[PDB]
């Protein structure tokens, strides 16, 4: 019950809305948007929150003298210590920026250099004092080392934001996962479900089923992003704890961001987050199909292990089994089949990171296209110019080939990674998506012609965006 280094945590805070208390977590994307925002968690039962981009890892915890000395294993956090928080997804570091939305902005930093990415911990009442072990559940105050300001929740002008202000905000460092038993399935893990080879998946990009149906498919899918799922149990705290037979959970598709569900209309499908309520979205792993405890504040008993555990998947509300009707459709059925038992294989981080990058990129460029069609016919919804420019720039660096000066053995390995990272993006329809943005923009002869249908301000980035889109297209194609 004490926070240590290399622990996954979220930074939670409280706010009152419509005479009711709402809990909010510190979230950031990194790629495309460095700025931090707040993800509400109170409404979890109706709408699953976007937890993946909330998870932070406690890298280091140092005394004021040690941090000054560095600038010149599972260690416990003490009050007065300065911490380095690493974003799980982006691999970037939580830092105090130099821009203002007299207060700075809070966001992510490419590399942990200087004092900007360090935050000191301080007791929130008389119950804790400098040098005491920081306990799980404690309220705390966080101070930016670079600016000497508080990690602060803002209520201006009419929305909830984060910044570095002279006003104080109480923060809870709720633990996600601690040391876990090696080879066991925990929450927030990204994996594949195997049958018998065959794995659970949705159809390829631009398919006729609108990506809403679920299939058992073999061949190349086992190495594609469309087959990856994130297990999300119904608890914000200790969601990263060992999964247990019978424990309810949501199964989220990574690239599409949709949730495995049972529908009165269509049956077993995949559903939008805003329509993913508990009754429809809750599944569990069963040891068998027989007729058939109390949730714990910890990692709990390790029950399900990767590869070795054969699991039956059940829908909780209906008690229906996950079965089938080489590509066969996945259905929910009362009796199912004697061979319904799946096994689970953990997906490694490079593939896992890429799948999420696809999700964020798809949604952003789809917003950019939708905004273009709105004024396509109409001459004279703000376009995400800033985010698109940064997204493009980030992915160009992501796909950038190795330096020619690097050693042959290291070059080859780096080439193989780049190729596979490209392959994942390609198989998720990224080329068409980049192309669709180019065609829409090319409808215009010059930037001024574009300014006749869009803001002159928007037109000021027209040539930049179009060059960056072509540059990405080249980087996605290059064979390496």
């Amino acid at each position: 019950q004490f926070l240590r280094t290399d622990d996954e945590v979220v930074l939670q805070c409280s706010a009152t809305v419509l005479k009711e208390q709402l809990k909010l977590c510190l979230a950031a994307e990194g790629f495309g948007n460095r700025l931090c925002f707040l993800e509400p968690t109170s409404n979890a039962q109706n709408v699953p929150p976007d937890l993946a981009i909330c998870c932070f890892t406690l890298e280091q915890s140092l005394s004021v003298r040690a941090l000054q000395e560095m600038l010149a294993g599972h260690r416990t956090l003490l009050y007065g210590h300065a911490i380095l928080l690493r974003h799980a997804h982006s691999r970037m570091y939580l830092s105090c920026l130099t821009t203002s939305r007299l207060a700075f902005d809070v966001g992510l930093q490419e590399d942990a250099t200087g004092e900007a990415c360090w935050w000191t911990m301080h007791p929130a009442s008389k119950q804790r004092s400098e040098g005491e072990k920081v306990r799980v559940g404690d309220d705390l105050i966080l101070v930016s080392v670079s600016s000497e300001r508080y990690l602060h929740l803002s209520t201006a002008s009419g929305e909830l934001q984060v910044d570095a202000s002279f006003m104080q905000t109480l923060w809870n460092m709720n633990p996600i996962c601690s040391c876990c038993e090696e080879g066991y399935v925990t929450g927030g893990h990204i994996l594949r479900l195997f049958h018998g080879d065959e794995c659970l998946t949705i159809s390829a990009a631009d398919s006729d089923d609108q990506r809403r149906l679920v299939y058992y498919e073999g061949g190349a899918v086992c190495t594609h992003a469309r087959s990856l799922w994130r297990l999300e149990p119904l608890r914000i705290s200790w969601s990263g704890s060992h999964l247990r037979w019978g424990q309810p959970l949501r199964i989220r598709h990574v690239t599409t961001g949709r949730y495995l569900a049972l529908t009165e209309d269509q049956g077993l499908v995949v559903v939008d987050a805003c329509k993913a309520h508990t009754k429809a979205t809750s599944f569990c792993f069963r040891v068998s199909k027989e007729k058939l405890k109390r949730d714990v504040e910890g990692m709990g008993p390790p029950e399900i292990k990767y590869g070795e555990s054969l699991c039956f998947v059940q829908h909780v509300a209906s008690g229906l089994w996950l079965t089938y009707a080489l590509k066969k459709k996945a259905i929910l059925h009362q009796e199912g089949h004697m061979d319904d038992a799946l096994f689970l294989t953990r997906c490694q981080q490079e593939e896992s990171q890429a799948a999420r990058m696809i999700h964020s990129t798809a949604g952003l460029y789809n917003q950019f296209i939708k905004g273009l069609d709105s004024f396509s016919g109409k001459p004279r919804p703000a376009l995400p110019i800033e985010a698109v420019i940064l997204s493009l720039q980030d992915l160009i660096g992501y796909f950038e080939p190795p330096s020619e000066e690097l050693q042959h053995e290291e070059k080859q390995s780096k080439l193989r990674s780049l190729r596979n990272r490209q392959s994942l993006f390609q198989e998720e329809g990224m080329l068409s998506l980049v192309l669709n943005c180019i065609d829409r923009l090319n409808v215009y002869t010059t930037a001024a012609h574009f300014a006749e249908y869009a803001g002159e301000e928007a037109a000021e980035s027209w040539k930049e965006i179009v060059n960056l889109l072509y540059e990405l297209l080249a980087s996605l194609i290059r064979g390496n």
